[PDB]
């Protein structure tokens, strides 16, 4: 119980959606000694310590593609969650090289400066794009899991823990769909934009994800991907309790997007681990010293998955109706 | 087309290399061949038996910037087939390949715009499309970078494509190969790690062919994909072993049953010809492009909603007695 | 003048980038604008703002080299907006300064040296003349690097200035409005760290428009100062608070009682004209120019022996009732 | 007594004015285990040696551009004083990019070598060309005092001191005035080079400055810019002392070039602590482990000053007559 | 006796001749506890991987012009053989930046890495080519074995102790003369190819080599440059022998090829110690913590030598007759 | 020739550099000589000894890529110059020499073929040759990068070659100065390493005149070799002390007791003229030179097959009374 008391945390992109959310949650809920801000931009973290004020709060301004402004960051750190990121889709298609070198070399960096200040346990953001991935965007995170599971090998002096957690679509999310949405059926405009007709997508909320990190926290062992069970949800819909009844158009799919987020690959399904309320997908490699993911640091069991399995907002076991959104803002 | 040219080959000394550089030699006018990789050993050897004076070795890494824009210099046309391709090796080591095939792109890219070469073409491979593994995932990345690249026009307007396919029959150290040294050792047994397991099947010979047609029409920004049979791995066993059983192991590292060509969630971009597919890209250019109309005046046609080019759900199939035929 | 050109402006999304963005769409025939900054939220923001063609929006970090030489192809004029300017926090994360500040600087006109910029003004502040504070520090060898750039004369003769002045009215996250919301708190009170504490003031809209003024009569090498009006901080207060008690609090970590415009050590530098002043070089450059006259064909004349421009000794002050008429 | 027996001690462009005083200064009259001289000319470094011919000397060559050199130089290091620079205003402002480097990013690799090897104090060489600075070299000293000072901060293993020691023009050294009004007396010149006719400067000796850093080595705490009080002297007698009888030109003011040079700036004197014989500017940021800079590590209590201070060769106390300065090579 | 088990040995260029025999060595008659091959290619990585299938085996995809990389491979070792490198004369030649990158700098980054992990002893490969070498390749070995001498001098934490090994031709060594005399006499050619008629060579074979590492292991004490007392050959004989009765033709000298190759230079008799079987080139160079190379870890007692000596391929007390060749493929 | 030609020397404020300066200066129509060194203090002093307008003084590290590429925007010709020469020194900072000899000259061709130099000479020295010193073998490596920049053709065809000699007379900080001091100070004896050491003598005047010389016929890839006279060590104390003891001490760190010129092993590509020696590259250019015929039509022949110039084995030497005449 509070296996994070007196711990100092970095968290890498801090001024972010989950940042501002994680760090909140840590404040409110923990006895954690500090923590610590890892961003590039002066203004969001001058604002974010007005709205914060706290003494347990710790600024630093740095780029995740500086490996040595990383070591320094992470000198006395005991956990790292690392969220910082180019996320945009669209954007990193026509910034490559900008998105590669913030989320793939970024990683390692991050990675490198947690190993060398000796951190205890690290956790990288993850996304539902990042399986098999069409964008680059998705490509990049998927190389940054990748780079975050395999470092469960090196074992130098302490025996740092790097996981991963994957999830999608944040409900609201700064400048999602609902967002949009919200200025459509508000600001008079009698048709709703929509790519396809048969457009779904995974929703969880900023919170729950918070929450989905700690809790990882709490059962890691090092290598593994969490996935949370969420429900899937089809953006007509959405276009209905976030849109009473006003007509639709059709602007076609946008750049690299998916109709479907894949969340547990069916390639990889022979890895994955079911528990009552998440999944593990278990290293595709071996390390040195393996672990037995089905038994979390919580003790919670895990079960084998069917060897066709091919967990996807688009046969999950659960949806959520339009009044159901209209139930949070 | 090639006659007075200069070409650049990363990984010249590769399985695809030596073909490409041979095919060369052999069918154009090229004025220089240049082979770019790191091995000296391999050079040395590869010098020995392409005693050619319009050949010129270079020893040079895709990792170092700077000995690309010197090696690069005069150069008319790049091919870019250096990489790290073992993906059991990349998943273990994964910032090695991530350095290579990402980085090495980058700066590949960078070497051939700054000595305004007029023609790059970069080797990608099936394992890219919705990859699962990392090797597959750097060489999206890579793809990604070069088709992006296009946006570029400072001084000459340098075009680069992507030319994508799969495993090649008998490649240097693959399946086929080392699988006839078991049947040729008596083995009591063929290694196979799954049932259904499927694949593309594309000669070392006819992909440096499709690497030169796709010169030929390139606009600059496509993803060429050439219409290639599918093969069952049961057929493939029964074929350089008509009389032998089959230790059914498991899966790989990162493998995947049936490998993707054309993704279903990208197919609204691809257009199909009569040997090949385009996949067009995904950004708009500061200038448009036609590619339902290739430099070689062929036409192109969209492809249905939900298509998709899989080694599971392809009509050209090769059999047992198909295979030997190559190797 | 502009018409045809392309113009490049880093920290282009900051309050100057906008505002400068929205006067050069609205007044000048500039062929293309690029924005060049690293933050993708407000990239995307600011293109939904600016939904014109003549935008161009490039992803890019002024402490990379290798992205600015890219970014800056076929420009032809470059504002250089893009910093760190938050003191306290300066103060804090001093190498982080340094590198936007300075080595930015370096890089930025490395670009534009190599891309045969015509023209480049970078934005300094009042707080780079004598500077104490660390940001100020930094943004003196910034101006002191672009005045020096002028030596180079290679391909196309580059021509680099620099325009400075100090706080803008409203500026997001300023004095006056955070002040704002304090008399719209019903706030017992207003927090006034001195008495005696003065300040230069300039709209937002009157910067921009001084350096377009800059552009068409810079020869290069100059740092041109706006004639502009100081005020007292104790009727800053007593405007938006005309009824309000003052919290008479201390000083900030690195702040002046006044910020100086020029120096009196540099004073001999200086010439003043009608609306505006020019701190000459202080280096010779291989090729000699005439700053007493402007490509605007203005001239100006040298000030008296030891003239001073702060914002205490100034001779135009803004009271109360003037401040409102802005925000 | 004798703070500093024993200790290795490394002082990077220890074959300059300053360097090779405080080298013989430290030799003669300490129990200093071993003196380090960190510079890049091989000449110097040759001649410095033959010159002293210590057994406790090292010498190494190299930049202080270069990280991964210092870091190597300054392993087994206990104490670290800073004196390479690119001093020369003129040829600074001709060559800003070059100063930068060498006094700027080079005071950071110095302080970053310093922390990886856990040197126990740092004491980094500013001048009063870095209070309020027109000139670009005055410019980066003020950036590199200021890296030094924001250095106590990092709390990580052992806690390295930092501080600045402030203090302008060196009667006679190379280069300057003194050297200079020697040669014209001397080479029959019947005019004197003048550029102003009000202009001042503090003045000090090689010996007085080396003393002075010496004894602020064993007072610091870490975080002080020094500042010795020392005499003004206005360059009219300088130009008679050095100067028997004959005119003067005047060739105007040279680039960047003050007509009266500030030690404590006016708007800072609100951190400025008194002492008998010199004073302590106060770090303008909190640090985690604050200290109290009014007592010494010598116990010499300091007093605080008026709101309106300003530290000039201009408005000093005390004054260098010519005879006086007659009395001095 | 078995100054070796138990630890953990890594091999640059482990790949290649030297490499593989090496491994086979360790494994066959040592009980190391790992031995970890670093080297760029995958091809030979995998295959040496089938060909070795040995569960102490461990590979890293690695460049040694990549200080990182090393860093993290170097992490537990506690010895390193250091046989990475360019060859190839002729093609250093026209690649000169290409082999000192390698050789030179790829020296320097081993060692940094060898020293940050602290590792106990390192040896590194060089050659009879760097002796008064008139090659590129020979000049970066040069730089390189200075780099290895002289950095027995860093005293920091552990002693990290390093060696040099040269001796010259290995028989057979792939691309050598005997794979080429071996296609010769064979694939019907009535022309043997002949550079000079005075050509010979130090020969040595791989498995001698090899054992000779693992002896100068046993017995370095860090700072000596190993020399094997080996026999010579002419040319002629080895084209008699591994060519029985054929023609010869000549081609004139190569590139930066020499007709003798030097092995202990007339300049540096001074320096050198004989031994039994072998030779020790003392550093040029005083180190803090001097030794006494005389008696080596395995009391084997040293003479000096006449002070003009020259150890050469030309000078030596034995050759090896043609029929002597033969008894060796 | 030089005649309305911009100059720059690396290392130009050195023994060699302010020579040659000077006889550029005073024999030239050089339009302007740039010295690129790193010290501020000898620069200002070079400067005020030189007050002439055609000079202009850089402050940089030839280890810095970016700063080099800079200072030879514009330039004509090369001389470089800089290095680390102290043998014992060198010895005890290896991987200082190698980042200023080495890297040194990498960076300074770089800098040169992006700059489109026309002729480029580097400065070797005899313990380049058969070298057992480190500084020795950091020169040869040196030399090796020079000779080979001449596979380059891009833009303009820049020519590199190396000038090698020995000690130069008097040297700032060598035998023969120091040595003054020495019988000059009453010393009751001199020290001597050794009896039997010679080495080659050449003046700093006639080093710089040869210099100029191999820029007058170079063709691009020789290491041109002066013919200039041994002396044995044994006379040159007997020369500046007639009358005192020697104190036979012993060898330095790495010295030798003759310097080797022109190696026997490489006899075979020299080349013999009347006052020097062409040593011919090692490698095949793209383009053949015919190095027997210099761009001042002079003829060389080749040398005997076991020849070699050493500082032993030559027949010119320099006698005591020999000596005084320099200084
Ligand atoms: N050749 C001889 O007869 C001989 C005689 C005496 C001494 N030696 C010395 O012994 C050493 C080994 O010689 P060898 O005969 O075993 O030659 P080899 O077969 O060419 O081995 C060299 C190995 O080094 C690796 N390598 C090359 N560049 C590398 C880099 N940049 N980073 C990491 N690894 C790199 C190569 O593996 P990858 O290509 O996979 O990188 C290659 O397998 C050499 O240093 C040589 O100087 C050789």
């Amino acid at each position: 119980q509070n296996m994070l008391d007196n711990q100092t945390i970095l968290i890498t992109g801090g001024t972010g959606s989950f940042g501002k959310c994680f760090v909140r949650k840590v404040l409110d809920t923990t006895n954690a000694k500090k923590i610590i801000v890892y961003s590039r931009d002066e203004l969001k973290q001058s604002e974010m310590a007005m709205e914060f004020n706290d003494p347990r709060m710790r600024f630093f301004i740095g780029d995740v593609r500086d490996l040595e402004r990383l070591n320094y960051a992470l000198e006395g750190v005991d956990i790292c969650i690392h969220a910082a990121a180019l996320k945009h889709v669209p954007i990193a298609e026509y910034n490559p090289l900008e998105c590669i070198k913030t989320n793939i070399m970024g990683a390692s960096n991050v990675i490198n400066a947690c190993l060398k200040n000796a951190i205890s346990q690290v956790i990288a953001l993850s996304t539902d794009k990042a399986a098999n991935p069409i964008n680059l965007y998705g490509a990049t995170k998927l190389c940054s899991d990748k780079l975050f599971v395999s470092a469960n090998n090196f074992k130098g002096s302490s025996q740092t823990q790097f996981s991963v957690v994957r999830y999608g679509n944040v409900v609201g999310s700064r400048g999602s769909v609902v967002p949009f949405f919200k200025k459509l059926v508000q600001n008079k405009a009698s048709e709703i934009p929509i790519t396809d007709i048969r457009m779904t997508r995974f929703w969880i909320t900023l919170d729950e994800g918070v929450s989905f990190v700690l809790k990882s926290l709490k059962r890691m062992h090092g290598g593994e991907i969490f996935v949370p069970k969420i429900p899937s949800m089809k953006m007509t819909d959405l276009a209905k309790a976030l849109a009473p009844n006003t007509p639709t158009k059709i602007i076609g799919i946008r750049p690299g997007e998916k109709l479907h987020e894949v969340m547990i690959p069916k390639d990889e399904s022979h890895l994955a681990l079911e528990f009552e309320d998440f999944f593990i997908i278990q290293p595709t490699i071996s390390f040195q010293t393996p672990k037995d993911y089905t038994l979390t640091k919580l003790h919670e069991k895990g079960q084998k998955v069917a060897p066709d399995f091919e967990y996807s907002s688009h046969n999950n076991n659960q949806w959520l109706e339009p009044d159901d959104l209209l139930k949070l803002l």
